[PDB]
């Protein structure tokens, strides 16, 4: 074992920003980096485009210029790659003149644009990642990447089908949803049952590859066609290699389309006559030094996946339970998990992750005793109490811990006709409805309504403990380990404790300055995707909690050796060699899929094991298709209560969220020196009294607007109907109109209560 | 059909007849957050424990009372209007078939006092939205 | 009636079903969604007497039957008159089969007997 | 003539007081509980010996949608 | 953005007769969500049918 590749599992987010360094994203490769960085720019910038056209003008543009002082002008900036020929050529033609007529049709096309999360692929020479792979004159590094869709052809997606899975519990999921029937499994129909045979249902397949190597920086389409052999070219990606070996994977660019246009995309995940241009599927590549020596990265040890996934509209904003927390979970069996070690840092990000849901949840901003009580001790510098592990705080931890539901899902129910085949535990606490109602007095609720408020796997079933959220058991082991005063933790952890954010940015240092790159860049990959509810989700799903998706999954260290902060792992998903001409490409279980089917795929010998084995598109067939759909279902889940309001994935989706129009009326202190200050005049701003100058801040700060308003989601209009089906056919295209959730500073909030760091929605529609 | 004509642009939102068919409201569970002071004894405080609320500072305590009563509710909210449940419709014209028989559940708005508002800028006088679904 | 070949090729798997009306729950709540009703009838009187439930057991009342003997001690069963309602009016009926806040006046139960002879 | 037998239901003798007269499977009903109602020993097999409503309880919810 | 509408074609033989041909019967949104749901008015809507005028010029071999 010799080089790998980093990460294990990368991930690439559609955008319709344009594929090129400068105006996209790249995922992260450090967890917590930017957090507060307030000059984030997650959509493309006029500034943007404005030196996107300086480094095309330069030196000998200006002495061409003065040379033919037009198709002589237009090649010689290479921007038809972005902009076809025909508009850059009528811009001059019409009318540094040449400047402006020319950022005028890029910015047609892509201000404002949903910037693409590019994944970096990485090689790492082993001793175990020591240092990225070093090229030297004569050494090659050749890529290769093969990706599918199979949403078209998979199975729909009703519940999480692991729900029913007969298991002795792991560190994600306990076995008593199971074993007590909490949340049943259904059974699954296939997506577009009308083409029969497996040879002819190929055709709901896309697929594609491509290879590039560090001799050549060209940019590669990755495009498939749908239905596969009016057929529909459909770009999966883009993929592009610098002269230093690094690949870079850029996602589609968001086009979701049916194959008639009277086909509406009226149901979350299920729809037919769709296709959408997510992706997932096998990255390898073939190193080759000077000497001949030659070396293939093509085992499942040493190569890597690549999935693609819907944007993440508050990339600063972490789920509370990650992708990378599945990994983590994964590996550990329920009945060992009082054997687990806890320190402060395991427990910190479930607080902080929490804490920060304010900025996209109202729940979490004004409904949420905890982030209230986190509010408190803020105030008076007292947040480092809770990281005494001493008897005298113990009365504080537990308040706390105590607020939180339990993944074993056996607290607030009474259990149901005892020893009948009717055995239920049903909820005693609030249930969250269907929306078949029955005009039937609900029964009172006795107990409080557990943390965190979303719902979760097992929704379909009123009055299952499992319609709600819970952290899963590890991290629960964690928070019972803390509340108990079983945890370690450091002094300089102390001294940096004071408030959240201050204790927040020192782990943020202690990441950045972990020398393990490759590791650090495996877990960002995942930390920002969501780990739960699974109803889908919003870019993996259920399998990724199982062990057995891995080939590898090992604990490797804790992030820096005093602080843990969850840990650093070396994993690897299961990966079937063959990849696209593998002879399971195509397989599926007849006309359903059941819990039986993953039953039996279990044993590795079985005829079933095939469902582990991933080929390209397995990771991402079992999302909503088109995802569109999916995200405009991935929103608040109304109760009878009006409080708090249940959200479901608010980190990458947000529910409520901060508006522009809100930012520009609180940014201003009153002495600023504008004509207007936080949208009144200079005059009437300081003619008021500071008193009410900051309470009118602190009101506007306050004002939080549905994410679903953002953009025409069908609600606009005189009598609009609104409502959720139309929200989900708009999304299609109203997807990249969406608020960017983006960080931004308040330079004096002065008494205000407004933090200096403010996380603000940008969109048209919000903007004023 | 007497609420919110939304625009393009988001804000300000047109409303029709506000004065008679709110649109816009303040929630008695919001009234709940910010009516008490700080120096109230009772063993919880405009929703937080004593222990809690008398540990702030006073400039957050105040704060937090105007972050409550900054929150409004959407009116068509204050009662089922079709959108409640999961994956339920909602929309216009939900709306129009449930006003049937959930008019006499919509919040109905009534002056209510605020005894200390100390310096968070809330008035002595506030209108309070009152219905079941959004009294906590 | 059902070759095994359906089950064993998986010629049309069975589906999972979920709960009617499910927003109600405990099975103890779950009772008021069953219509019940009950009457005795013999040769000495042919008197009719309806079979009358109550959905949930406003309350509506629900015939879902009529019965009747003869002097020879034939029973004449009648069911209901064909009644079919939500609870509330907005509440359609857009599903084949399932809908929740719906009651029809359908019924089935047990048919018993004592037959006393003048002799004792 | 396809022939004449002799048939009959099998009955809950206990009728509308039958402590079987409320069962179910819980959140969902599913072919495995059929499987379980086979063996006239199992927590399932009450779903064979009929109390009131239990031969049109599977039957369209009204009627009158299955009918149209 | 924006779609080229065949509104019908046009050939003269070299008698001198004129044969118009309609368009291909194609009609769209230009949105696909936009549905047709209105027997006349429909909103985002183009169709290929039109009307116009015919005219001619003739010239002949005496000027
Ligand atoms: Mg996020
Ligand atoms: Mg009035
Ligand atoms: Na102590």
């Amino acid at each position: 074992c010799q080089y790998k590749i980093y990460p294990p599992l990368g991930i690439a987010r559609v955008g319709n920003g344009p594929a090129i360094k400068p105006l996209s994203l790249s995922t992260p490769e450090v967890p917590w980096a930017h957090l507060y960085d307030t000059n984030v720019q997650y959509l493309v910038t006029q500034q943007e485009l404005e030196q996107l056209l300086e480094e095309a003008f330069g030196g000998n543009v200006i002495n061409e210029i003065s040379q033919i002082k037009i198709e002589t002008i237009t090649g010689l900036l290479g921007l038809s790659h972005l902009v076809p020929q025909q508009q850059l050529s009528r811009s001059l033609d019409n009318l540094q003149q040449i400047k402006g007529a020319l950022l005028k049709v890029l910015s047609d096309h892509y201000l404002h644009a949903v910037k693409k999360q590019a994944q970096n692929f990485y090689i790492y020479k082993c001793d175990n990642p020591v240092e990225k792979l070093k090229l030297t004159d004569g050494d090659k590094v050749t890529w290769r990447v093969e990706v599918a869709n199979k949403k078209s052809f998979w199975y729909d997606y009703n519940n999480a089908l692991d729900l029913s899975l007969h298991t002795q519990g792991s560190g994600n999921l306990s076995k008593n949803v199971s074993k007590h029937r909490l949340a049943p499994a259904m059974t699954a129909k296939r997506r577009n049952p009308n083409v029969i045979t497996n040879s002819l249902r190929k055709q709901l397949v896309i697929s594609s590859q491509g290879s590039v190597s560090s001799d050549n920086n060209t940019q590669v389409p990755l495009r498939g066609k749908f239905p596969a052999n009016e057929r529909h070219n459909v770009l999966q990606g883009s993929i592009e290699c610098d002269n230093e070996g690094v690949l870079r994977f850029y996602a589609g660019n968001g086009i979701s389309q049916a194959l008639s246009p009277s086909s509406l995309n009226t149901d979350f995940a299920d729809n037919s006559n769709w296709f959408d241009d997510i992706c997932d599927g096998r990255v390898t590549a073939v190193v080759e030094l000077k000497n001949g020596d030659t070396f293939e990265i093509q085992d499942e040890q040493s190569s890597a996946w690549v999935a693609t996934t819907p944007p993440d509209y508050a990339p600063q904003i972490e789920p509370i339970v990650t992708m990378y927390d599945m990994v983590s979970g994964a590996a550990l069996k329920e009945q060992d998990l009082d054997n687990l070690t806890t320190q402060f840092s395991d427990v910190f990000p479930i607080l902080y992750r929490l804490y920060r849901m304010q900025w996209v949840n109202q729940a979490d901003f004004t409904d949420n005793a905890v982030n209230t009580q986190i509010r408190e001790l803020n105030s008076e510098l007292g947040f480092a109490q809770l990281l005494d592990n001493s008897a005298s705080a113990k009365s504080l931890r537990e308040g706390i811990f105590n607020q939180f539901r339990n993944p074993l899902f056996d607290q607030d129910i009474d259990v149901d006709d005892p020893g009948q085949s009717s055995n239920e535990w049903v909820s005693n606490s609030r249930i969250i409805p269907s929306k078949d109602e029955t005009n039937i007095a609900a029964k009172p609720a006795t107990s409080s309504l557990k943390l965190p408020f979303y719902p979760n796997d097992g929704i379909d079933y009123p009055g299952s403990p499992v319609q709600w959220f819970a952290i899963p058991p590890f991290m629960y082991q964690h928070l019972q380990n803390w509340a108990a005063g079983d945890f370690s933790v450091t002094q300089v952890e102390k001294e940096s404790a004071n408030t959240i954010e201050e204790l927040g940015l020192f782990y943020s240092e202690q990441f950045k300055n972990s020398p393990n790159s490759a590791l650090l860049c495996a877990r960002g990959a995942l930390d920002a995707l969501y780990g739960g509810g699974f109803h889908p989700g919003v870019e993996l799903t259920w399998p990724m909690r199982h062990n057995l998706i891995y080939s590898q999954n090992d604990y490797v260290s804790s992030v820096t050796p005093e602080i843990n902060l969850l840990g650093l792992r070396e994993f690897r998903l299961k990966q079937d060699l063959q990849g696209l001409n593998s002879p399971n490409m195509y397989q599926d279980f007849g006309h359903v899929i059941a819990v039986d089917n993953v039953t039996a795929s279990i044993d590795p010998n079985s005829d079933a094991a095939w469902l582990w084995r991933s080929t390209p598109g397995d990771l991402t067939k079992w999302m909503g298709i088109p995802w569109q759909s999916d995200a405009a279902s991935c929103q608040a889940v109304y109760t009878p209560e009006d409080f708090p309001i249940p959200s479901w994935w608010a980190a990458n989706l947000p529910v409520h969220v901060l508006p522009l129009a809100r930012y520009n009326k609180f940014k201003d202190s009153q002495s600023a020196d504008l004509p207007e200050i936080n949208g009144m005049t200079h005059s009437i701003a300081q003619g008021m009294s500071e008193e009410t100058f900051e309470h009118l801040r602190l009101e506007q700060f306050s004002q939080r607007l549905d994410w679903l308003h953002t953009a025409d989601l069908g609600f606009v209009g005189y009598h609009a109907e609104g409502g959720y089906t139309n929200g989900l056919i708009q999304m299609v295209s109203q997807w990249k109109n969406m608020a960017m959730v983006m960080a931004r500073p308040v330079e004096n909030p002065g008494s205000s209560g407004i933090p200096n760091v403010v996380y603000v929605a940008y969109s048209q529609a919000d903007k004023d």
